[PDB]
């Protein structure tokens, strides 16, 4: 048992991805380990993609990790539209000046190249369809042909469909060892499977500056409120506040 | 995707109808799109038609779009003499002298079809029955026929009748395009579809000169006070304040 | 439309019966307009009953109009007094030797006559009970009955007793068309209904000369102070200031 | 209504019993009528017991009218030793010397009768306790068994213990048709029912002779300072004065 | 009642302790009554003490009454040394000859034993602690235990401490009757319970020969300035004044 | 008791260090004792300095005292320079020759030895900050380490700085018996803790002949002119006058 438990000791991995922009989302939950589902939830039009797309830019950029985003809901392109704009600091959606001024420029394909130019962001979309296998054959697609190390799958709102899917979810993560990351709509009992199959679960409010809230952490246990962002309306990001 | 991104920056259309009156407006809402519905609410008498009425002047005079007005409470006479003295910077309505003697001097008739000479404006009353599909059918038609820009429905006060007509108001502006601004009664919180379908929620506040508060926008996110207006008693005009 | 703009705009009746004592409150609210329901509020003794009994007097006098009273608090006799020193410039009440003088002095019954002698004024007492219905069949009445133009309810203190009865009282005003005056005391938010249906608020403030504010306008919405009265201690009219 | 009015107006007693001393407190007030509650209040010591038993002695004395007088505070010794100086213009309580010469001399005994000889005064105190309704059985015998014209309560400082007695105190008052003069300490605000139950408020003032101000009056209306006294140190009266 | 006033006009006590050094003090407070509380303000400097002090040696000297002195600023020695001048017209303090001569002569002594050799002065110090209840103990003790006719407290400055304090001394003057004189340092309104529970206020003023200045006095109600003192600087006792 | 008296009779230092040059200023002083702070005070240039002045070189010289001088405006060589003079019965400041005689003459060395030879008197300079503990730590090492008898601040001027200041200086002298005397500038009154904290106040007047006025003497309490003195434009003496 001694060498047992030492190599044990030595061996396990109790830091995973470091989050970023909020200082103390770390303390509360060390990071994500892969196998875990995080899931981000919280009103519409609160943050959520913002948050995690800021969080895939950190990792698959600085971190140096694959990251593929899956979405349901919007395309590829928006989402390619929001990520450059992120790397490069700037709102291509409300500037119809510097979507202009950046194509003729030249430096939007500078952009996309410096941003998707390698191999580390996979982005799929078309998943349209209510059919969860469809989804969770590309999902597993995204891991094992294009080694994403984190899969972020862009939304889901609150049947089986929910429950079975979240079930599926949950057990690819944890076969697979991918950090899956889900962003829920929010219309702790706010969302069955979705509060018990999810391994952390963060929560982000506003106004009625964004409260950074973890509902649940399995690893750590650690819960209550990480910390406080600001929404730079210019840039785009959230930043850590000091409030 | 580059080309696939590329083209879509340079085919998305960010600003849309500019607001007029109050400097700041468009700066946190980029202006009107087609397809969303922009609701102001506030309290009765607080200037909510006024407004309205005159972004649908200014929209149909200067923008040259063809507007279309939907009174559910007020008749068409009532509406066609607020947008002429507004047209004409006179409030009609207050001056028993003006109105007989703009009548026998012969500028009401000129005032009439230099406003309505054009096929620009569209005016329709009588919906005093409650029924959604019989309204529905007038604005689709008023889009569709008489290709009005811009529909204004004027008024709904806060069950399914809102909450179905809501969502049925949203899916005629989204699948045909048009912008569709919703004046409602407030006797964010104040006002279910409301709230959620709008794109983009406008306040009016006064005195207990007027406060613009941007409740909700949906496409840029930008919430907040964008400015203050003055209304003049004289020309019934609400006019940007240096507050 | 044309045609049908026209005859509405020299069909309109803008500027209703006008008020008297008051340089400016005509001003902010153009008159007493047949179908709106006049609240003139105050605290206790600010000299509510006397201003309204005042543009009753004018009324029903000058203007050749129909006015009749309703008083829930006192009787006709005590109403009858008021309006007689009124109409003569003295305070009956407050003089017993004048009351004896005028008595033996014939000048009384000369009064009476003078001023009861035709059918226009018509008081009614006698309404102690709090059934609202009782109240509005005479109201009623004194309407199609009697044909008065204008209605004087005297008085009403701030339920459904208020807010059933305001909206009763709205309602009878606006299908009839008279011109409804109501007293209530107060002891804007200082009255639901009470604003609500009242579609002119006047409020009179003292020392703590009196000051006559607009609290409210439908029709106008022009709010704010009016102007000014001075009370004549000897003659028991408020008079219009230079303040 | 002809008749209802004349005898309605001869039979109205406007002028109730007048105030003494003050030279113009009758104008703004015409004395005292029955059903009414009198307020005189004022900073402690500065001339309210002094004033009202003034008041007492001439209503008793020359008005020939009967005086119940119920104290709170002091004892009737007390009330008797000022009522008998006063009303021999001697002030008792300051001179050793005079009430011991007085007794001996047999005109203690010669005042004593020359005053409440009669059955004119009734001075009742032991209400030191701080029951309302022992207090209001004491005042109603006070009005039916010795028929008093006239109550003073001595005295009322500034709940329900207050507001509830002014309400029972107002309606002791109009139901019996008794004047009830009340006095309270105060340490037009200044006073609830205190200010909106009694019907004539007199305040006192005095240097930082006394000046008469009054602050309410229902029947008259008529507000402001009626006039000033001057306190003769030696005679213990308030008289009128010149300034 | 005519008996209950009788007896009651002849025990009565309307002349306290009598004042000395200025004449006219008696005339406007007919002197110090047991159970009242005389308050001695002014500036600092402007001879406080010294007036209350030559107003003990008199009482406890001429009056044949017990003065007890409790200090909360200086010690007992320091009094003793003023009393013992005082009694002897010189001023030990300014003359270290005198003091010196005095104790080798065999004066002191004498003079010692000629003034505190009879029970009748009392004087304690130590109670520099702010603690009322540990005062008011000892201050009963005096009254009760050493028989102290009259009670002077020097000093206090302008919370509860005070208002508490005032209320309970006051309150221990009322219940046994002692006659208790107070200190207060000022640097009408220029000290609540200071000016409400105080019966007599005397103020004194000097230059910017001292004016005594009667604030207030319950009993007699007499106000204003009663009279002049002229300070003998050689024996250092207050003399009356020809001003 | 008794004995308690005559020790502290005996013990009791009334005359403290005795003025020079006014002949009456020790009458009503009775000179300067330890703990007390004398301020002395008048217009610019009106002789304050030299007054202080005079009153060190005689304490430090013929009553065998050490006498500390911290100057906050001025040097040390212009104080020395002034001492010396003063010493020396002229005035170096006035004279370039005597100057320039005294050092080639050896003079200087034998003035400046026969007077800061012993250690007498301490000056200290370098004050010029605004800071008050700097000031406090040194006076306390002048009245410690140096072990001056006396010490003069030259000078302040008329908030806290000096507020603070005149009670820290205050609670100095107090606390170690130190006799302190400052020096302010006066652009009673004419001075808060300026008059309060200080035990005895000076002040010279001149013709719009010095006038010694002793405004304040806590002690003594004998207030007035002390008399007056004569300023010796040859040796900067002020002499006694006979006026
Ligand atoms: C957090 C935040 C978002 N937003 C905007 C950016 C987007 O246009 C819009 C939606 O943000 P988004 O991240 O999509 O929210 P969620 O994923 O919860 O639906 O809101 C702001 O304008 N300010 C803010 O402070
Ligand atoms: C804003 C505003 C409105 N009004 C008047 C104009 C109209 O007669 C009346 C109603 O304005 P309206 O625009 O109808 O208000 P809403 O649509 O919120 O009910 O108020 C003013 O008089 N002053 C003002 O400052
Ligand atoms: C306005 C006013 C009223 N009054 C008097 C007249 C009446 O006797 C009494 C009550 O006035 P009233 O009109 O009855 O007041 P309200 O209706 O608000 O209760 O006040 C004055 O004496 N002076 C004044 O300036
Ligand atoms: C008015 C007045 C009263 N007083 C005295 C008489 C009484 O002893 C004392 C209290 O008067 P009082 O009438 O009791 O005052 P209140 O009822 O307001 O408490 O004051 C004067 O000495 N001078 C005056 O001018
Ligand atoms: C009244 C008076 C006091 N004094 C002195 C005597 C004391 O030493 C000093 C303080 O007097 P004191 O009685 O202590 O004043 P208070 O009690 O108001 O503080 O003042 C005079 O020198 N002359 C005077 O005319
Ligand atoms: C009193 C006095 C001063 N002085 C001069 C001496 C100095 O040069 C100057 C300033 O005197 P100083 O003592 O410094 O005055 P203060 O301290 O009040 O500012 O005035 C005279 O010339 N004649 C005089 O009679």
């Amino acid at each position: 048992m001694r060498e047992r438990i030492r190599e044990h000791l030595s061996s396990e991995e109790s830091v995973g991805l470091l989050f970023s922009g909020c200082t103390g989302i770390n303390d509360k939950t060390l990071g994500a380990r892969g196998g875990e589902v995080i899931m981000v939830t919280s009103g519409s039009g609160m943050g959520k993609s913002t948050f995690v797309r800021q969080q895939a830019l950190q990792w698959g950029t600085a971190m140096g990790k694959k990251v593929g985003l899956a979405m349901l809901e919007e395309s590829v392109e928006e989402t390619a539209e929001d990520l450059i704009g992120l790397h490069n600091r700037v709102r291509l959606r409300q500037s119809d000046s510097l979507k202009r001024e950046i194509i003729e420029n030249g430096k939007f394909d500078q952009w996309f190249d410096e941003l998707f130019g390698n191999d580390t962001f996979h982005l799929y979309d078309s998943f349209a369809e209510a059919e969860t296998d469809r989804l969770l054959a590309k999902l597993a697609y995204m891991r094992s042909g294009l080694g994403c190390d984190v899969i972020i799958l862009d939304h889901i709102s609150i049947r089986k469909m929910i429950d079975n899917l979240m079930t599926k979810l949950k057990g690819f993560a944890k076969s697979t060892g991918v950090v899956l990351v889900v962003i829920c709509h929010l219309k702790d009992l706010r969302g069955g499977a979705l509060r018990q199959l999810s391994d952390t679960i963060i929560a982000l409010e506003r106004n009625q500056l964004v409260l950074v809230r973890i509902l649940k952490c399995r690893f750590t246990g650690d819960t209550g409120i990480a910390g406080y962002m600001e929404y730079n309306k210019e840039t785009g990001w959230l930043e850590p506040s000091s409030y």
